[PDB]
């Protein structure tokens, strides 16, 4: 184990047909391999990772209902500091200041109940401070939802879903970028913005339906990706605007599917700068045999202010880590991706003015959960 080693990668190993997870560190991405012998702390069951802070949240799935912090030591290591519970699953999770963090909790369907909460937890202490619970109502107004992000903006709480059948998952209605705005401290229901330019805005357990920038304004992402697990198309690809602190779309327009040849964006990681890492579906015509597939994939670099989007040739068309959150770290003006080739996995290092990659350092595992930086 490496003191004091900045970069936080977990490395999901799937042994006897389960994956643990090692959450482990690394001093270097260009060379010597990220292992996980003799390193790194073991965690079991299904987690994902979001870091905030200097703290990264390993929230549990599937059937796991506690989020546990992990922090730097004061010896230079990491170390499990703090948890807090809740009774389903943490459908949406982002930070709204620098010390709170938001998160949306849906039942798992209907009869499951019609409440959904909002905690708010605190960063530091990795606790809940706050809770308040809400209708489901203009969310299940078509369908059942299924949650793809949420943000914090001017004191309004976002969050773009898609109705999605729960049994059969059916997403009948794609041609219809579905967001609902809520009162903050309330969680009081106020509009559902919706718009006919594209169709629902992320895609499933991906947590790529909107991102925020520099500037405050917030961006949402339509793909209607049967690979990322829809049952249908109808509208293209593309990204759409909301204002800053504003109930209501933009004359923004930024047709992806068109200008990138028949291609949908399965990720994204917003970079800085109207620059976003991208991971984009090869298959043209996305049949139901490539459901929940997300395989062959490709980064390139999209511009959202020049509308463009650039391949990353050096790195090979590779499978995605499905509907999960996308593990990209932007550090030092570059965007580090695990890509998992033939030969084996690969930490790239991508240049977004060049649009161009490096390869760097091996990582023996099946994939990587987070990959995060810490100070
Ligand atoms: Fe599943």
């Amino acid at each position: 184990e490496t003191p004091f080693a900045p970069y936080v990668l977990s490395l999901g190993i799937n042994s006897n047909g389960t994956t643990t997870y090692y959450v482990v560190t690394a001093p270097e991405l260009m060379s010597g391999t990220i292992n996980a012998v003799a390193k790194g702390i073991e965690q079991n069951g299904y987690r994902d990772y979001e870091q905030a802070g200097q703290t990264v949240f390993s929230i549990g799935g599937l059937g796991l209902t506690s989020a546990t912090g992990i922090v730097r030591d004061a010896n230079g290591y990491l170390t499990e500091r703090g948890d807090f519970v809740f009774n389903s699953s943490l459908n949406a999770f982002t930070q709204m200041d620098g010390q709170n963090m938001i998160g949306l909790e849906l039942p798992a369907n209907k009869e499951s109940g019609d409440q959904m909460t909002l905690y708010t937890v605190n960063i530091s202490d990795v606790s809940i401070t706050s809770q308040v619970k809400a209708p489901v109502f203009p969310l299940n107004q078509l369908e059942w939802p299924s949650i793809t992000g949420m943000c914090y903006s001017e004191g309004n709480v976002y969050v773009t879903y898609f109705p999605m059948n729960p049994s059969t998952f059916e997403t009948l209605y794609t041609d219809t970028t579905f967001v609902a705005v809520y009162s903050y401290p309330d969680m009081q229901f106020k509009t559902l913005m919706k718009d006919t330019r594209t169709g629902p805005a992320g895609s499933w357990n991906a947590f790529n339906g909107i991102f925020k920038v520099e500037s405050g304004d917030m961006y949402i992402m339509s793909n209607s990706a049967i690979a990322n697990g829809f049952s249908q198309s109808t509208k293209n690809a593309a990204f759409l605007r909301i204002p800053k602190g504003e109930t209501h779309f933009d004359d923004y327009y930024f047709d992806f599917e068109t200008v990138s040849g028949g291609l949908k964006p399965a990720h994204i990681k917003y970079i800085g700068n109207g620059l976003v890492f991208a991971e984009v579906s090869t298959i043209s015509p996305q049949t139901s045999a490539d459901r929940w597939g997300d395989k062959s994939l490709k980064c390139c670099i999209i511009d959202l202010n020049n509308k463009t989007v650039r391949d990353i040739k050096e790195i090979p068309v590779h499978n995605g880590d499905g509907g999960r959150r996308f593990a990209a770290l932007v550090d030092g003006g570059y965007v580090y991706r695990p890509v998992t080739a033939s030969e084996g996995t690969y930490i790239y290092q991508v240049d977004p003015q060049a649009a161009t990659a490096v390869r760097g350092a091996k990582v023996s595992t099946t994939f990587v959960g987070g990959f995060f930086r810490l100070d």
